[PDB]
């Protein structure tokens, strides 16, 4: 996690504690179990519509932010739109389940 940590990061993504605009929220479990930032990164990337933000959560936090949202399963992602996806997707379902978000 530590790699992973380190890697959102230089991407210039911020860290959120329990405390917008536009932007998508990304909570972590416990990497021995990671995948998650390139198809969000793709996602943003297919949807050009908005500016996104990106904010990222340590393990401790992406505890607390989740279940406000009624998070279990995880990864996880979070979307504002002006102020939410869950567990593991194949590209196809990801995408179905942003357009639907979105639309």
């Amino acid at each position: 996690f530590s790699a992973l940590w380190q890697r959102l990061l230089t991407r210039g993504w911020q860290p959120v504690e329990a405390s917008v605009g536009d932007g998508v929220i990304l909570l972590s479990s416990d990497p021995r179990r990671s995948d998650n930032p390139v198809m969000i990164a793709e996602l943003l990337r297919e949807f050009p519509q908005f500016d996104w933000q990106v904010a990222v959560a340590d393990l401790e936090q992406s505890e607390a932010i989740g279940d406000r949202f009624n998070v279990r399963r995880f990864p996880a992602t979070l979307v504002f739109t002006d102020g939410a996806l869950s567990g593991i997707h194949p590209w196809a379902e990801l995408l179905t389940l942003m357009r639907s978000i979105v639309d």
